[PDB]
């Protein structure tokens, strides 16, 4: 990946509260990434989780917490990993 901690602006503050939430694959949404933060995930891996998983965040979540924080490193045969 690349070192995360302070960088893009948050933006969309308020406003504006469902622009395009539809059931089609597509990248997370704010809260989806904002909401998995809460459980204890940096938003990085919450975006990257989303991403791994289509952008379920409870599939996210259902990995995220059962590991807790770091993604499973076998989750692709050939892929991202710490190993």
């Amino acid at each position: 990946g690349s070192s995360g901690s302070s960088g893009n602006p948050h933006m969309w503050w308020l406003q504006d509260a469902d622009p395009e939430n539809n059931s089609r694959q597509a990248s997370p949404s704010q809260e989806s990434i904002n909401q998995l933060v809460y459980m204890g995930f940096d938003t990085v891996v919450a975006e990257a989780a989303l991403r791994v998983f289509g952008g379920n965040v409870q599939l996210a979540a259902q990995t995220l917490a059962h590991h807790g924080g770091s993604l499973p490193p076998d989750l692709q045969f050939s892929g991202p990993s710490s190993g």
